[PDB]
C-alpha cells in the first residue's frame, strides 16, 4: 500500500546477492515503512563499467522500484590527490568519466529518482584533525585483515600508510550519505563493513551491507 509489505521487499531484495549483514536489521530499515538511503560507491578511473555490474546496477533497480533512494556515488576524492612534488586523476577526468557511467546507469536506473553525488562534496572541507578523529576510531591490526592487505604484508611489500585511510573515507561516505544499504562486490565486503561500523562509532543507526557476485 505504497509501499509493499517488508517481508516482500526482502525476498526480492535478496535474490541474487551472496551476503547481507544483518537481514535482522535490513528487516527492521524496512518495517519503519519509509524510503531508505541506498549508496553504491564507484571508483572514477576506469574508462567505463564492464558488463559484470549487472546484477549490482539491476539490484539497485529493484531498490529503486520499491520506492527508496539510491545515490550513485563517484569516490573522486581519494583519485584526484596526488604525490608531493605517477599523476592522480584530473577533475576534468573524473567529470569525463563520471558522465559515461551515467550514460550507462540511465539505461536502467530512473535519473529523475537517482542522486549522482562525489564524495569530495564533503571531503574537500574535512581537515586534517577530523581525518585524525576517523582514524582514531580502527585498528593498525584490523586493517591488516584486508585480504589483499594480508598478502602484501606477508610477502614484504611495502604498504603506504594513506592506502589505511582509503576504507576510512568511504566508511565517513556512509555517515555523510545516512546510508541505510551500502552495496557492492563480494570482493568490497571489508570496506562495505567499515561504513556500518563508523556509524556507530559516530552515533548513527548502522547502514545494512549487501554483497552481489560482481561478473
Ligand atoms: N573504494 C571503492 C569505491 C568507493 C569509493 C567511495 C565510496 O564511498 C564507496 C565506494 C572501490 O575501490 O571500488
Ligand atoms: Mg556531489
Amino acid at each position: 500500500h505504497h509501499h509493499l509489505p517488508a517481508e516482500e521487499q526482502l525476498a526480492l531484495i535478496q535474490r541474487g546477492t551472496h551476503e547481507i549483514i544483518s537481514e535482522e536489521d535490513l528487516l527492521k530499515k524496512l518495517k519503519e515503512n519509509r524510503p531508505l538511503k541506498i549508496k553504491a560507491g564507484f571508483d572514477p578511473t576506469a574508462p567505463d563499467l564492464h558488463l559484470g555490474h549487472t546484477v549490482l546496477i539491476n539490484k539497485l533497480k529493484t531498490f529503486q522500484d520499491l520506492g527508496h533512494e539510491v545515490t550513485f556515488l563517484i569516490g573522486d576524492y581519494t583519485a584526484m590527490i596526488g604525490d608531493p612534488t605517477r599523476p592522480p586523476l584530473s577533475r576534468e577526468q573524473v567529470e569525463a568519466n563520471a558522465k559515461t557511467y551515467q550514460e550507462q546507469v540511465f539505461k536502467i536506473l530512473d535519473p529523475n529518482k537517482t542522486k549522482v553525488r562525489f564524495n569530495s562534496e564533503w571531503f574537500n572541507q574535512k581537515s586534517a584533525a577530523d581525518l585524525i578523529q576517523l582514524a582514531s576510531q580502527q585498528t593498525v591490526s584490523r586493517m591488516l585483515e584486508r585480504d589483499d592487505f594480508t598478502k602484501r604484508y606477508n610477502n614484504h611489500q611495502p604498504i603506504a600508510i594513506h592506502e589505511f585511510l582509503y576504507p576510512l573515507v568511504q566508511g565517513y561516505d556512509s555517515i555523510a550519505l545516512e546510508a541505510d544499504v551500502e552495496l557492492g562486490g563480494t570482493d568490497q565486503t571489508f570496506n562495505l563493513l567499515m561504513g556500518r561500523t563508523l556509524q556507530s562509532r559516530y552515533g548513527q543507526e548502522s547502514q545494512v551491507c549487501i554483497t552481489v557476485p560482481i561478473l
